[PDB]
């Protein structure tokens, strides 16, 4: 019954040589690390060592390609770090990049084995720079490659292929990336609420929206909850989990639970525009415990508000430790979020018995 935490300090040295003010900065790991050791959670925690992804990792999501023209910026001069970032949607790059985007990578597998060989419960993973935008074949979104994706792909490695897999997304964002990777994979079952806006917010694609669910064998595995009309809170996302992901996890009963734990949909976050609470994301944490016999590894992606990160991810941590949730859904529901909610209930019940 110990929760395992994982933070590198290294995994700072990713850095934006253009702006230093760019919203995915170095702080944001050693903020929620901070916050942690202040709130006297991290000495409760076995601390997990991290460790650097090898390339034959890589490869269980990425292609050759991508992996060593990532692991070319390593030498590169600041030209053409600047020519190969411009490549790609939101990038940027530094000498560092590729090693930070490993630790981040290496730190999770290690939290996944520590949970599967049940050395820890559950575990918290506070890297960067953040996956769920890295596609198989390229880089987007701040992202350089998937890590949940992966950890995902390395848990199956350690125990069989077909090992049951939910990754819950939370992110504002869409994980484009890991909808594709695992499109057509009834393994992984992918379940993502992100902001929409009928493709205005970021990254822009119909692809998430509540009509796709998933490809081939993998239909029914990939569930897009996707917000319009503005701000949404913690009455969106507790009436959400409650009438959509908690029924379907329950029902495809994973094996492990990984959440793309991004905080960007947090009270203040300058991107999101939303208004989930600390308070919230307990509540989030708590309900998903109640899964896989609590196997769950929360990673860091987003979230760009350094106060609203750290206290919210550090109240996931207090979570995992098992301490009571905060008190709390305190309001009728906007109603485009019900629309957005039976939206996917119609779109899902063909496949999960739990929704009709
Ligand atoms: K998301
Ligand atoms: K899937
Ligand atoms: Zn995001």
């Amino acid at each position: 019954p110990i929760t395992g935490l994982v933070y590198d300090q290294r995994m700072m040295l990713h850095h934006n040589m253009w702006d230093s003010h760019h919203p995915e900065l170095p702080q944001r790991i050693s903020r929620i690390f901070s916050r942690h050791e202040e709130l006297r959670l991290l000495s409760r925690c076995h601390r997990i060592p991290a460790r650097l992804a090898t390339e034959e990792e890589l490869a269980l999501c990425h292609s050759s390609k991508h992996i060593s023209i990532i692991k070319s910026s390593e030498h590169m001069k600041p030209r053409d770090l600047n020519r190969l970032g411009d490549e790609y949607n939101s990038i940027f790059i530094s000498n560092e990049s590729y090693t930070c985007a490993l630790l981040a990578a290496g730190s999770c597998f290690n939290s996944a084995q520590a949970i599967l060989t049940g050395q820890v419960r559950n575990a918290v993973a506070i890297v960067r720079p953040p996956g769920h935008h890295a596609e198989k074949d390229t880089a987007c979104g701040f992202c350089f490659f998937n890590t949940a994706a992966l950890t995902a792909r390395y848990a199956q490695s350690i125990t069989r292929e077909s090992l049951r897999v939910l990754i819950v997304d939370w992110d504002v964002h869409h994980g484009n990336g890991t909808q594709h990777i695992f499109e057509e994979d009834d393994s992984v079952l992918y379940i993502s609420l992100h902001r929409y806006e009928d493709g205005a917010f970021f990254p822009n694609s119909e692809d998430a929206n509540y009509d796709k669910v998933g490809l081939g064998k993998g239909r029914g595995y990939n569930v897009n909850i996707p917000w319009n009309g503005g701000k949404m809170g913690d009455p969106e996302y507790m009436a959400a989990f409650h009438h959509l992901v908690m029924p379907i996890a329950r029902e495809f009963a994973p094996e492990l639970v990984l959440v793309s734990a991004g905080f960007d949909a947090a009270r203040g976050d300058p991107l999101g525009g939303f208004q989930v609470t600390p308070e919230g994301y307990a509540h989030l944490t708590h309900q998903l415990m109640s899964l896989a016999a609590g196997r769950v590894l929360i990673i860091l992606e987003g979230g760009y508000n350094l106060t609203s990160i750290s206290e919210s991810m550090s109240m996931c941590t207090s979570m995992l430790l098992g301490d009571s949730p905060p008190s709390l859904h305190l309001t009728p529901l906007k109603t485009s979020a019900t629309v957005s909610i039976n939206n996917v209930l119609r779109a899902h019940a063909p496949f999960w018995s739990s929704l009709r």
